[PDB]
């Protein structure tokens, strides 16, 4: 259901924090 690796921790909370992971233009 993650967009990419199958990560349980909060990633799509993440992508609202600074972060190289997350950068969504």
């Amino acid at each position: 259901g993650v967009e990419g690796f199958n990560c349980y921790f909060p990633l799509q909370s993440y992508g609202f924090q600074p972060t190289y992971g997350v950068g969504y233009q």
